[PDB]
């Protein structure tokens, strides 16, 4: 799933006949456009620093939803680039992604409603390295979500749940082939009273890991899975922007089988996850939505085994990410 776009799908919801004609113009929503800073520093197992830097341009993400319909849908076109650095390599990966993503709701009354989201990302990139030179990249990842929620008006109350059937498919060429496959489960009850709003996000993922190389040769063969709790505050000023926050505790666990490749057969690897953000939501006059957002990770990773070329057990990622956004509203 898109983790921008699921909190949009979410509280979407929260805001809450005609001919087929009349209906086809009654479309509302949004043209917009953002950029993204990821700041990334990696001391892997080696003990020392692989550094990354990724500018995130999003030219055009286009909100559409007509309410007769109970029908929403999105479509992005971002421009990515990426520059890696570490002792003795590099590497720079330039990339299009696009995203469709399409939301079939239906009201069911006394405050339940369910429905369908399909959400399709397209990535494609070229990377330059010492040993390659604009090697090809082809990233589809396929997320359907049947989703059941609930808001009851007199306790101002409810609930989002959702299941995820999730499909990644990465073509790298002389890289070889990448696939995912898997499951996951949210369920986020939420809560809001006077400027206030209180959620807390349980999440739950299990998801199989394929990688070949070109000639065959198994580079991994893992099971995975992943939970984590996030608890989310946000206040509204009376005047009149929203600040929010989001804290993220999580732990994942990849265990590799019998077949998995060189030279990670039968290892484990365990990371426990830290994230923060915060952000600021305001419209402008009557038509503009402004944001800007910050978020805190870190990530640490411990292996079951060390092989016999790391430096320690111990893998640790800090991350720092920065995002604004201006959104035209029709």
């Amino acid at each position: 799933a898109n983790v921008r776009l699921q909190h949009h799908h979410h509280h979407h919801h929260l805001e809450a006949d005609v001919a087929f004609d009349e209906s086809f113009f009654s479309f509302g929503g949004h043209v917009g456009t953002s950029v993204e800073y990821e700041d990334k520093v990696t001391r892997g197992f080696n003990n020392t620093d692989k550094k990354e830097k990724t500018i995130t341009n999003e030219v055009f993400n286009f909100f559409y939803n007509n309410p007769q319909w109970n029908f929403m849908g999105f479509y992005s076109f971002k421009i990515e680039n990426r520059e890696q650095k570490e002792p003795g390599y590099y590497e720079n990966e330039d990339g299009i992604k696009q995203l469709f993503s399409l939301n079939k709701g239906h009201d069911l009354g006394n405050g339940w409603a369910t429905g369908l989201i399909y959400e399709l990302e397209y990535t494609r990139s070229k990377v330059y390295s010492p040993d390659v030179s604009g090697l090809r990249k082809n990233l589809a990842e396929h997320s359907i979500r049947p989703y059941l929620t609930y808001w009851n008006n007199d306790y101002n109350m409810g609930f989002y749940s959702n299941l995820e059937y999730l499909l990644s498919k990465e073509d790298r060429n002389a890289w070889g082939k990448r696939q995912e496959q898997g499951y996951s489960a949210l369920f986020k009850p939420y809560k809001r009273f006077g400027n206030w709003e209180v959620g807390v996000e349980f999440y739950y993922q299990i998801k199989t890991n394929d990688e070949k190389q070109p000639d065959g040769t198994i580079n991994e063969k893992s099971d995975f899975n992943e939970r984590y709790i996030e608890p989310i505050v946000q206040y509204s000023f009376d005047d009149a922007g929203t600040l929010y926050t989001r804290v993220r505790v999580g732990k994942n666990e990849t265990k590799n089988t019998d077949r998995s490749g060189g030279g990670n057969a039968g290892i484990n690897y365990f990371k426990d996850i830290r994230k923060a953000t915060v952000g600021y939501e305001q419209s402008i006059g009557e038509s503009w939505v402004a944001k800007a957002e910050y978020e805190y990770a870190n990530e640490v990773e411990k292996k079951s085994r060390l092989s016999g070329w790391e430096a320690r057990n111990k893998s640790e990622l800090t991350q720092h990410t920065f995002y604004a956004q201006a959104l035209y509203r029709f």
